[PDB]
């Protein structure tokens, strides 16, 4: 079962550092991905609708690369492991054998 | 219109450093990838039917990082550039999102 959950302006979502297990889609709002050196906020990316971020989550085990903070309320769809094996599973021939290469490349 | 090609066995298929724009689907047979070092050829897979290879060129045009010979008659089904979006894009929301991470993060 699909879920989603609403974040508010300002809020972050995640951290540099942090363990996270899922990626996120966004259905509404705009988001900042940025990393923070010497106290210091360095925007990296800014994402909206139909977009997704946090996906190295779901791909190797290690911890966030970047931070990310609402720049809007957003409303975010949560994209599990387990969702990944089943839409994978249940796509075309094709296009299964190709993110089966490029995420088997990916992870190393 | 999808397209095949039959590969007589020994015949290389690709070499290292060459520009390659496509991918192959194995139907039939089986393939060695290898290296060469010091005019030594150096095994490193072998791969038979169902399963793809050069994929690295839908990515991101660069050069051919292995060679590939087929050790019997192959047969083998060319994916184009085109054909992926195709399919991409008649996929699933979250197929088509990852697909297109994987694009970018492996050029």
């Amino acid at each position: 079962a699909a879920q989603s959950v609403d974040i508010h302006k300002d809020q972050i979502i995640f951290s540099e550092g942090d363990a996270g297990d899922c990626a996120y889609i966004i259905e509404k709002g705009r988001v900042l991905i940025y990393l923070t050196k010497d106290k210091e906020e360095i925007p990296l990316t800014i994402l909206g609708e139909g977009e997704i971020f946090g996906e190295m989550a779901l791909i190797d085990n290690q911890n966030r690369s970047a931070s990310v903070r609402a720049l809007e309320d957003v409303r975010l769809a949560i994209v599990t492991k387990q969702q990944v094996l089943e839409r994978v599973s249940t796509a075309d021939k094709v296009v299964q054998l190709l993110m089966r290469v490029l995420l088997k490349r990916l992870r190393r």
